[PDB]
């Protein structure tokens, strides 16, 4: 049952920080993925060779599910800040799934336009992905619906926010610009992946906020952050290592360093106080 | 629970669902900001009103503001619900649902800040109707899918939401403040703000149309259901609408420093005709 409501008793809190976020997200999160050209992606996927058609699709499959899990995954997070009362966190969670929505929209339709869609590319998600995405993520997510612990947020948000989006994604979108932008290719999708990035910073900072304010008031929980990205490490490198293989059949040492700079970077955006 | 696998990874979006292209609609058609809306003309209104003028108005933003914060919150367990029967483009679609339903929320917010009411608790002016519906009837139809998302549930917590919430009170809203403040020319911003809600809400309506007819489809035994719902509710609609018409009734120094007559009957039609229009919209196959 409702006790009361905010928006009656009183107004929106306009000067919090997920408030002020919120306004950004409805002013820079414009774009439509409906509106990207595909047809020079579909001309440049075509004029591949099918070793070179391959190339693409292991990152493609491991952001098409990774978009559209969190689609899934970030109702539990938001149902949870609901029932604390943290309104404006909700009004912000509304644009952050809207925005991945919008995600989940543009790797699908760039599969559609190159011809790929009837292609099932799970078979370049490994066991170390699969423990993460299938696993570790809606797990740490759906957790919320019955606890809702400083504890279980900060467990959800480290999974979601600073290895999930922090760690491979931003690494992913690196490794796109890394390869096909140089080479001239895939403009449609490149326009994606910049609109797509531009939107995942303010995801992290509702991410960082969060794990933030709960490590404020107990620097305990500070301790139990850092243990959670350690205890995902191992699948994250096994991924990429997974995904190195592949390509060596670029210097994927680069890559491998991004992600393993990108991971620490991740860690130090919170601190003890 | 764990994911099985992933519709963008095995195949694509369903690009003719109905929900896809609802959601797309959403996009190109759900641009508007309520920080954008000018609301100057109206904090000088509401101040040109004397303390009883300036009261008619505030029993509707009450409904109003706590009505869209409930669904702003009671949403969240229909969406998760929708996405764990794997029905990935009704999520979509309710991820514009969402956050068209935060823009309402922080409209009514606004204007109660820029015209000077924001310190002014307005839960005096939800009734034990209003309270059984808002504060009750709905985050519990809502909050069962979690645990509960048979056919008959998932119909309940439409029924409450789209049909009655959106599609009977708040359709009603809309039209009494056009009879009334559009006809003063009072409060411009918030009509512009109401104007645009009101677009939004068309399609949230059409979402539980599609959502309820859905599981009718499957079994006309839910057609009665749905009729039995909208029915257990009426009481509540008709007793807050009552209560919202004797306030104005007994506060008329707004209608007559304004030389409106607002028809507190013909209003009372209207949501009528709303409430029976709402099942017209289902039908039994
Ligand atoms: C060989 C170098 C490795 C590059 C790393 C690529 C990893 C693929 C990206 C998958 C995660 C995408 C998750 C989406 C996050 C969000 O939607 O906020
Ligand atoms: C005297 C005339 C009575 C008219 C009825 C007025 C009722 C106020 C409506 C409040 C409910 C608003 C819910 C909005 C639903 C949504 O945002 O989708
Ligand atoms: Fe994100
Ligand atoms: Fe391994
Ligand atoms: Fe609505
Ligand atoms: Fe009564
Ligand atoms: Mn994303
Ligand atoms: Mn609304």
């Amino acid at each position: 049952h409702h006790d009361g409501f905010q928006t009656v008793k009183a107004t929106i809190d306009w000067e919090h920080p997920m408030f002020k976020l919120y306004e950004k997200a409805k002013r820079n999160g414009k774009w439509n993925p409906a509106d990207i050209d595909f047809s020079q992606d579909q001309k440049d996927f075509a004029s591949l060779t099918s070793e070179e058609k391959i190339s693409a699709l292991p990152l493609v499959a491991g952001f098409s599910a990774g978009e559209e899990a969190i689609t899934l995954d970030i109702l539990p997070m938001a149902h949870a800040l609901a029932r604390q009362g943290r309104l404006e966190d909700v009004l912000f969670l509304t644009t952050f799934m809207h925005d991945e929505a919008k995600h989940v929209e543009m790797f699908s339709r760039w599969q559609q336009a190159v011809g790929i869609g009837q292609m099932d590319l799970s078979v370049f998600h490994n066991d170390h992905y699969k423990r993460i995405f299938y696993e570790a993520l809606p797990e740490a997510m759906n957790r919320l619906y019955a606890d809702d612990s400083p504890e279980a947020v900060i467990r959800a948000a480290t999974v979601y926010n600073m290895i999930v989006e922090g760690t491979l994604a931003e690494s992913g979108y690196y490794t796109f610009r890394q390869i096909y932008k140089k080479a001239g290719l895939f403009p449609g999708l490149l326009q994606g992946i910049d609109y797509l990035n531009m939107d995942e910073g303010r995801h992290i900072q509702f991410g960082i906020y969060t794990i933030q304010r709960i490590v404020n008031e107990d620097e305990r929980y500070y301790e139990l952050f850092i243990r959670y990205m350690d205890e995902l490490w191992p699948h994250v490198i096994g991924y990429v290592d997974y995904l190195t293989e592949l390509g060596k059949r670029i210097d994927y040492d680069l890559l491998r360093h991004y992600v393993i700079k990108q991971f620490n970077l991740r860690k130090k955006q919170i601190s003890r106080t």
